[PDB]
């Protein structure tokens, strides 16, 4: 394939985390460009949930024509699909719209209906973790929009590490961000952010399975 070998992975890995201590995330974002860029000709993907712009701004910025990818597991709010149009319509970003194998009515008639309410696990298993590992196949990097905040099991998120899921370098450049931060930067470059963000949604996934403000 394309992806660089395990220990190479692992090796870059420790070598980014050790070297990136303090770093501010467009440091990051460069540091990833530079390391996965050649041999468009990218060799790392950005990842975004579609509620904001600020991490596809922020890597479209240190490398104009980066790839973005977003997982439409067919659940998804009309907001969320808008929003990625706006991201993909504004910003100098090649997105991919990474679909599952399998419709929503296919898998209501072959699983049956419901899959959240009955199995969630199976249900982001089938349509967000495999499209999600079959998609990274090829890149030697992929960086993502976790922020340490974002739970209290993730306070101690690396800036820099081994993602053993997809077996892969992983990079969270707004893991030290805070609320303060997101909003700073939001408010200070005028970034596209999700309609339902700006009406109360705590988090923006899944219709079904996303926290409703009332
Ligand atoms: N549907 C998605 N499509 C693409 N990337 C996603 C998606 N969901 C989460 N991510 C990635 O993981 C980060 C979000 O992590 P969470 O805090 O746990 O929020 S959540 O939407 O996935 O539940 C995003 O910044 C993004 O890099
Ligand atoms: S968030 Fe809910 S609907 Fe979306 S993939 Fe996961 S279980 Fe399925």
């Amino acid at each position: 394939t394309t992806r660089l070998t395990e220990p190479q992975l692992r090796e870059l890995a420790a070598r980014g985390a050790a070297e990136l201590d303090g770093a501010t995330a467009t440091d990051m974002l460069r540091w990833t460009d530079e390391t996965f860029g050649d041999i468009t000709t990218c060799n790392y993907v950005v990842a975004s949930n579609m509620a904001d712009a600020v991490l596809v701004d922020l890597a479209a910025k240190v490398r104009p024509g980066v790839p973005v990818i977003f997982l439409d597991t067919g659940y998804h709010f009309v907001e969320t699909i808008g929003t990625r149009d706006a991201i993909e319509s504004v910003y100098d970003v090649r997105v991919l719209n990474v679909t599952p194998e399998h419709t929503v009515a296919e898998q209501d008639e072959l699983l049956g209906k419901d899959l959240f309410a009955r199995n969630p696990h199976e249900c982001c298993r089938l349509r967000k973790v495999v499209p999600l590992g079959k998609t990274l196949r090829g890149y030697s990097a992929w960086v993502t929009g976790l922020r340490r905040v974002d739970a209290p099991t993730r306070a101690n998120a690396p800036l820099v590490s081994f993602d053993e899921t997809f077996k892969l370098v992983k990079v969270n450049p707004l893991a030290a961000w805070t609320d303060q931060d997101v909003q700073e930067y939001i408010a200070d470059n005028d970034v596209l952010v999700n309609p339902l963000v700006r009406e109360g949604y705590p988090s923006i996934g899944c219709a079904p399975c996303t926290a409703k403000p009332a």
